[PDB]
């Protein structure tokens, strides 16, 4: 015979306190973005960008994660 | 015979405090970016990014995180 | 016969205390980029970056982690 | 004769820049005021004052003053 | 004859620039005020205060200031 008994037994915190967050400044591509072009030749695919983009500004109070996995795998 | 008793036990924190948080300048490409050209050839695939790009101010009041891995496998 | 008791038992505490968290100033490409190119061939893939990118202000209050695995295996 | 020619010229700039100003804390009397009186006697004016009296946060953001004064005398 | 000609000039700055201003914190009387009285006489006026009182926290941008005084006396 066989027996298995999966117990597993969690009490657990994952805890922050923060008197104040805050006066966050993010200014990006501030300056001049000058692009001059003459006489190109592209005979492939072309993807371009100019500028001020994807920029992230991430501000969460709490931010706090917990990822648990749990696997019994009986063969 | 054969029997397994899995029981693990957690009491367990991850815990911060922080008083205050704050006053954070995140300022990316302040200057000038000039590009010229003249004369190119391209044959292949051309990817191309010019200025302020995929910047980040990640400012979590917490930012605490706990990963938890369980695995039982019998053969 | 076999008796297998896993009890791992956790009373464990990842702590931070912090007055306060701040003043903090990331000025990344401050100054001036010139790319300049003439007569330039290229017969595979090109990837190009100009000016600031993927620049990074992490400020977690926290930011503490706890991993921890746990495998048990019979055969 | 008497000839009085006051022109005083003003071209006069008081300035401030502040990128932020934040996260000021001020908890004052934070702590246990136990007052205990027994048999006193009093024959003239009592003032009294207990707890957490005439506290002052001030946050100004310029904060900037200018004070001038004239005064033209004949006799 | 008397000619008196007050032409003060003035072409004058006071300035200031600051980048990033906080995480001030003032915590007073954090602790325990225990005022214990038995058997007093008073035959004048009395002024008592207890506790936390009169704390300031002062916290301008600029906080600059000019002060200017000009005065012509004729006798």
């Amino acid at each position: 015979s066989v027996q298995i008994v999966y117990k597993p037994v969690d009490l657990s915190k994952v805890t922050s306190k923060c008197g104040s967050l805050g006066n966050i400044h993010h200014k990006p591509g501030g300056g001049q973005v000058e692009v001059k072009s003459e006489k190109l030749d592209f005979k492939d695919r072309v993807q371009s960008k100019i500028g001020s983009l994807d920029n992230i500004t991430h501000v969460p109070g709490g931010g706090n994660k917990k990822i648990e996995t749990h696997k019994l795998t009986f063969r």
